[PDB]
C-alpha cells in the first residue's frame, strides 16, 4: 500500500517518429542504465501526461502506448503516470483513469491547474474532487510545491479527499523539510511522498527550462532555488554533483524520521544521460528505499 520506490522520469517520444524509433530508444535508456549500474534499483518508470516554453514540446505517443513500448525494453519495471484531471468532464475522466489502470498502471498522479488559473478553475474536474470520486485508483497521488503560496492548507485538502501520495515539484532547495515539519505537527496526514530531484546540465544556462519550470514570481524561496540551478549549470561535473549530493543529503536527513513514507522520483529535463544517470547513482548510494 505504499511504493517505497525509485522512479525514472521517462517522457514520451515525438508521434513523428513512430513506434519503432521509440524502441530503440529505449533499449539505449537501458544500456545507459546498466553502464551507470541503475537496472534492479529503478523499481518504477513515471510517464508524465502532456499538457511561452524554451523547448518546443511537439505532439507525442499516449502514455497508455508509451507504457506499452516500455513494458518491451524493461520487462522487470512498473509503472506510474501523471494525468490532468481539470479539464476533462467527469464521465471522459472516468473512461481515462479506468484505461490507465486497466494498461497496468499501479499509480496515478491527479494534476490540476497552472500558473494562469487559480483553484477550481476548470471546466473538468478538480483534483481535491477526483480524489474523492475515483477512490478505482489505489495509489491516488498529487503535485506538491512545498514553496508555492497556501501549500499547507492546498495539501491538506488533498491528503483529507483521499490523496495517498505526493510528487514533489523539482527540489533545487531544502524548502521541503520545512514543509513537512510544519504539516506532520498540524495534521495526522502521512502520504507517501515522492522527492523529485532533476539533472542540471551545461546547456541549462544557455535555454533555461528548469529556470522556467520552477519559476515563481515573487517568491524569493524559489528565487533561492533559482540561483542554486544557475550555479549548478555553471559548475564543471565533479563539483556539480557534490553540490546536488550535499542538497540531496541534507533533504533525505531531514525528512526520513518525520513519518512520511518516502520515494524518489529522478527525472532529466533535457532527456536521459550518463551524466544524470552517474549523479542519480551517487544519490541512491547515501539513501535509497526498498
Ligand atoms: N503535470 C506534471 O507532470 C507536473 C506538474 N507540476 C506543476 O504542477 C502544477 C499544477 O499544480 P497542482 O497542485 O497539480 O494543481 P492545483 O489546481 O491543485 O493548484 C493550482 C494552483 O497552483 C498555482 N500554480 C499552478 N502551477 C504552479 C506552479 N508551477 N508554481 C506555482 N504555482 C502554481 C495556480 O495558480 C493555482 O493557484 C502545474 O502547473 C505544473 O507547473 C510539477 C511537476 C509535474
Amino acid at each position: 500500500m505504499t511504493l517505497n520506490t525509485v522512479a525514472l522520469e521517462l517522457v514520451p517520444s515525438n508521434l513523428d517518429l513512430g513506434t519503432a524509433h521509440a524502441l530503440a530508444e529505449l533499449q539505449k535508456v537501458r544500456k545507459l542504465a546498466v553502464d551507470a549500474g541503475l537496472d534492479g534499483r529503478i523499481r518504477h518508470i513515471m510517464i508524465p501526461g502532456m499538457i511561452g516554453r524554451p523547448v518546443e514540446m511537439k505532439p507525442k505517443l499516449d502514455v497508455l502506448d508509451y507504457w506499452e513500448l516500455v513494458q518491451r525494453e524493461l520487462p522487470d519495471v512498473r509503472g506510474l503516470c501523471t494525468q490532468v484531471t481539470s479539464f476533462l468532464g467527469e464521465r471522459s475522466l472516468r473512461r481515462r483513469l479506468t484505461a490507465l489502470i486497466q494498461h497496468g498502471f499501479e499509480g496515478i498522479a491527479f494534476v490540476g491547474v497552472p500558473r494562469t488559473m487559480t483553484d477550481g478553475e476548470g471546466a473538468g474536474v478538480a483534483p481535491t474532487d477526483a480524489l474523492s470520486t475515483f477512490s478505482l485508483v489505489k495509489h491516488r497521488g498529487v503535485i506538491l510545491i512545498p514553496t508555492r503560496d497556501d501549500e499547507l492548507s492546498r495539501f491538506g485538502f488533498k491528503c483529507k479527499e483521499g490523496a495517498t501520495f505526493g510528487m514533489t515539484q523539482l527540489l533545487y532547495s531544502d524548502a521541503i523539510v520545512n514543509f513537512l515539519t510544519e504539516f506532520s505537527r498540524n495534521t495526522d496526514h502521512r502520504p507517501e511522498i515522492l522527492l523529485s530531484f532533476g539533472f542540471v546540465p551545461k546547456m541549462e544556462s544557455e535555454v533555461g527550462l528548469i529556470d522556467w519550470l520552477i519559476q515563481d514570481p515573487d517568491n524569493g524561496a524559489v528565487a533561492t532555488e533559482q540561483q542554486f540551478v544557475r550555479r549548478l549549470a555553471a559548475s564543471e561535473p565533479a563539483q556539480k554533483r557534490a553540490q546536488m549530493l550535499d542538497l540531496y543529503k541534507r533533504v533525505i536527513d531531514g525528512v526520513i524520521d518525520l513519518g512520511f513514507p518516502v520515494s524518489l522520483h529522478f527525472e532529466a529535463p533535457y532527456g536521459v544521460s550518463a551524466p544524470a544517470f552517474e549523479t542519480f547513482a551517487a544519490m541512491l548510494d547515501y539513501w535509497a528505499p526498498d
